[PDB]
C-alpha cells in the first residue's frame, strides 16, 4: 500500500495514479491548463498544475504518480507565486480584451487569471492583427493572439483523428500551432472536424463564420431564407443558455428561429429521412447485384475528407445518395419552389449543424445545379447560440413552435441520426422492409448503439446473413483499416463518424468545461435526446414520414432511379 500526506490529510491507497488524479478524486483543487484526455503538452508544460513534495520542490501534478512516502502541499505560497508567474507570462503573449470576444462567457483562461489574480508585465496588442490571424479554411480559422501554445489541440487532433493534422511549427524562430508547412488547412490532410476547437480553452480556434452570409441574406428584401437544424442541435444548444445538459429545446427553436426571421422553418432530419430512402434503395440495389462491398456511409464530410486523403479507394464504395444537409439543400432549389412559387434562384437555404466539416461540404463547387447551391450558408451551434443572444431573445423562456411541415416533418430514424450508429439503425429499418417488402415491428438495433470505437452486428435481411461495422471516431477508422479487422469477415454496410460519440460531439458544438466532463457524459446524455424522441415519435421508419412519401410521389418518383438518382446522389472522383 502507498501512505500519501496532501495539504496535512493522510491517505491509505493501492491506486497508481497521478497527484492531480488522486487530488480530484479527494477534493482537493489543484489547477490545471494544458492537461486534457489524459494528456498534458510534454514539451514546455504549462506548470499551472504545480504542487511541492517534500523532498523534490515543485512538481507537476498532473504528470507525476503518487508514490508511498509523499509528503505534497497544493495551496503553499511557494506554489501559487509559481502558478501565478506561467498565466502572468501566459498573458504577455494574450490579447485581453474578453469584451468582443466569442469565449468571453466561457473561457478556461479567464477564469484562472480571476483565480489567481495575475496580470501582464507588458500586455500585449498587436497591431498587425492580420498576421495572427488566419481565415483561409471553409471551415476552421485561427486567433492566434490568443494562443496559449497549450497543445490541446495537437494531442486532441493525435487522439481523435491520429492525422496529426494540427502541429507545433517554427515560424521564423517563434512557436506557433497550424497545419502543415503552415498551409491552409483545406490544403492538407486535415479532416475539418474541428475536434481542435472542442479542445481549446480559449478563443484561438474557432470556425469559419457564416454569420455575416445569413443576415445579409435575412435582410435582402427578395431573399427567401430558409434554416434546417441538424438533429443534433436540439439536444445541444439549450447548454449555452444555462438550461442543463440533456435537454431538448426544439420547439424552443423553432420560435427562435422564426424570431431571428427567417422565411421558413425546415429541419434536416427531413433530410435524413431522405438520405435513407435513397441509400437504403442503394443497399438493398447492392445486394441484389452483389455488390460492390462494403458500401459506407458517406454523409460525414470529416470521413469524406479522410476517404480523399488516405483511402481514395474507397470512394467508389461510398454510398451515392447526398448527406442529408446537402440533399435536402438540393431538394429546397428543386421540389420547394414546385410547391410554394417562389423564384428558386431567390431561396437561401441556411443549415444549423454541430459540424465544423459541413461548411467546407457546402461549399465544394459541384454542390450546385443550374447556378444554384444546394445549401447557401450553414452556423453552427455556437453560430446560432451567439445569434440568439445578439437579438436578445429570451430562449429559455421561449414558447414551443412547430416546424412547417412540407420539408419538416421527421421520423424517429432520421432522429436519431446525430449518435453514433444511428444512420446504421436507420437505414437498416428501410432496408429491411425494402427487401422483404415487409412493414416489421421490430426496429431496435441496440447492437450498433454506444460508445465502443468498433461495433460490429450480423443482420437478416430476406432470409439472408449480413454484416455491418459502425466506425465510432476517424481514429477508429484507421484502426479498423490498419489493424486488417476489415479482412476478417465480408462487410456489407458501414458507417463511419469522424467525431467519436457521432455528431452529438462535433466540432461545431458548444464547449463544456473540463470540470463539467468530469460530471457528465457529454456524448450519451446529447445522445439521449434523440433517442427519446424516436421512442415517442408515431412514425419510425424513414419511408413513412408522410411529407417525405407525397414528395416522392408528386416531384422525385422511385427512390435511387429517374430524377431522385439524377439530382439527389453525388460521387466523389
Ligand atoms: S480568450 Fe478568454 S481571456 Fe482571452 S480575450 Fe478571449 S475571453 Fe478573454
Ligand atoms: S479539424 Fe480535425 S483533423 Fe483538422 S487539425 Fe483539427 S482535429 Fe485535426
Ligand atoms: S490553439 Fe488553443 S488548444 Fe491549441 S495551443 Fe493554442 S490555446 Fe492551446
Ligand atoms: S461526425 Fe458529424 S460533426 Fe463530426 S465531422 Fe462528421 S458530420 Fe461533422
Ligand atoms: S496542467 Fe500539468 S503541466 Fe500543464
Ligand atoms: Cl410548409
Ligand atoms: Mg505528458
Ligand atoms: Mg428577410
Amino acid at each position: 500500500m502507498k501512505t500519501i500526506i496532501i495539504n496535512g490529510v493522510q491517505f491509505n491507497t493501492d491506486e497508481d495514479t497521478t497527484i492531480l488524479k488522486f487530488a480530484r478524486d479527494n477534493n482537493i483543487d489543484i489547477s490545471a491548463l494544458c492537461f486534457l484526455n489524459n494528456c498534458n503538452n510534454d514539451i514546455n508544460k504549462c506548470e499551472i498544475c504545480t504542487v511541492e513534495v517534500e523532498g523534490t520542490g515543485l512538481v507537476t501534478a498532473c504528470d507525476t504518480l503518487i508514490e508511498d512516502g509523499m509528503i505534497i502541499n497544493t495551496n503553499s505560497d511557494a506554489v501559487n507565486e509559481k502558478i501565478k508567474s506561467r498565466i502572468s507570462q501566459l498573458l504577455d503573449i494574450h490579447e485581453f480584451k474578453c469584451g468582443p470576444c466569442n469565449r468571453r462567457e466561457n473561457c478556461e483562461f479567464l477564469k484562472l487569471v480571476i483565480k489567481y489574480k495575475a496580470r501582464a508585465s507588458k500586455p500585449f496588442l498587436p497591431k498587425d492583427k492580420t498576421e495572427y490571424v488566419d481565415e483561409r479554411s471553409k471551415s476552421l480559422t485561427v486567433d492566434r493572439t490568443k494562443c496559449l501554445l497549450c497543445g490541446r489541440c495537437v494531442n486532441a487532433c493525435g487522439k481523435n483523428t491520429e492525422t496529426y493534422a494540427m502541429k507545433f511549427l517554427n515560424k521564423n524562430g517563434k512557436t506557433i500551432i497550424g497545419a502543415e508547412d503552415e498551409k491552409c488547412f483545406d490544403d492538407t490532410n486535415c479532416l475539418l472536424c474541428g475536434q481542435c476547437i472542442i479542445a481549446c480553452p480559449v478563443a484561438a480556434l474557432s470556425e469559419k463564420s457564416h454569420m455575416d452570409r445569413v443576415k445579409n441574406a435575412l435582410n435582402a428584401p427578395e431573399k427567401h431564407v430558409i434554416v434546417a437544424m441538424a438533429p443534433s442541435v436540439r439536444a445541444s444548444i439549450g447548454e449555452l443558455f444555462n438550461m442543463g445538459f440533456g435537454v431538448d429545446v426544439t420547439g424552443k427553436i423553432y420560435t427562435a428561429l422564426r424570431q431571428l426571421g427567417f422565411d421558413k422553418i425546415f429541419d434536416i432530419n427531413f433530410g435524413a429521412d431522405m438520405t435513407i430512402m435513397e441509400e437504403a434503395t442503394e443497399l438493398v440495389q447492392r445486394i441484389e447485384n452483389n455488390g460492390p462491398f462494403p458500401m459506407f456511409t458517406s454523409c460525414c464530410p470529416g470521413w469524406v475528407r479522410q476517404a480523399e486523403n488516405y483511402y481514395p479507394e474507397l470512394l467508389n464504395n461510398l454510398s451515392s445518395a447526398k448527406s442529408p444537409q446537402q440533399i435536402f439543400g438540393t431538394a429546397s432549389k428543386t421540389y420547394y419552389p414546385s410547391i410554394s412559387g417562389l423564384d428558386p434562384k431567390n431561396v437561401f437555404t441556411v443549415t444549423v449543424m454541430p459540424c465544423t466539416s459541413k461548411k467546407f461540404e457546402a461549399d465544394r463547387p459541384q454542390m450546385e445545379k443550374d447556378g444554384l447551391r444546394d445549401i447557401d450558408a450553414v452556423i453552427t451551434t455556437r453560430e446560432l447560440a451567439k445569434m440568439i443572444k445578439d437579438a436578445k431573445i429570451p430562449f429559455a423562456k421561449l414558447e414551443d413552435s412547430e416546424a412547417d411541415p412540407a420539408m419538416g416533418e421527421y421520423s424517429g430514424a432520421g432522429a436519431i441520426f446525430g449518435a453514433t450508429g444511428g444512420v446504421m439503425e436507420a437505414a437498416l429499418r428501410s432496408a429491411k422492409d425494402f427487401a422483404e417488402n415487409a412493414e416489421l415491428e421490430d426496429i431496435e438495433y441496440k447492437q450498433v448503439r454506444g460508445l465502443n470505437g468498433i461495433k460490429e452486428a450480423e443482420v437478416e435481411i430476406n432470409n439472408n446473413k449480413y454484416n455491418v461495422a459502425v466506425i465510432n471516431g476517424a481514429s477508429n477508422l484507421f484502426k479498423f483499416m490498419k489493424s486488417g479487422m476489415i479482412n476478417e469477415k465480408q462487410y456489407h454496410f458501414i458507417e463511419v463518424m469522424a467525431c467519436h460519440g457521432g455528431c452529438v460531439n462535433g466540432g461545431g458544438q458548444p464547449h463544456v468545461n473540463p470540470k463539467d466532463l468530469e460530471k457528465v457524459d457529454i456524448k450519451k446524455v446529447r445522445a439521449s435526446v434523440l433517442y427519446n424522441q424516436d421512442e415517442h415519435l408515431s412514425k419510425r421508419k424513414s419511408h413513412e414520414n408522410t411529407a417525405l412519401v407525397k414528395m416522392y410521389q408528386n416531384y422525385f418518383g422511385k427512390p435511387g432511379e429517374g430524377r431522385a438518382h439524377e439530382i439527389l446522389h453525388f460521387k466523389y472522383k
